[PDB]
């Protein structure tokens, strides 16, 4: 698979992974909001947003 591996406000990185799945993981505290992406879908604690998704360079 081959899969978006930068967070917020950084230069677009990619990586190859195995898994079958990647994703965006997502929140917000001060005036920005942290976005932070990488492969396969796990599962996150409460008020860190995340969304996964079964395409390659689909987790931008």
């Amino acid at each position: 698979r081959i899969c978006y591996n930068h967070q917020s406000t950084t230069r677009a990185t990619t990586k190859s992974c195995e898994e079958n799945s990647c994703y965006k993981k997502y929140w917000r505290d001060h005036r920005g909001t942290i976005i932070e992406r990488g492969c396969g879908c796990p599962k996150v604690k409460p008020g860190v947003g995340i969304h996964c998704c079964q395409s390659d360079k689909c987790n931008y």
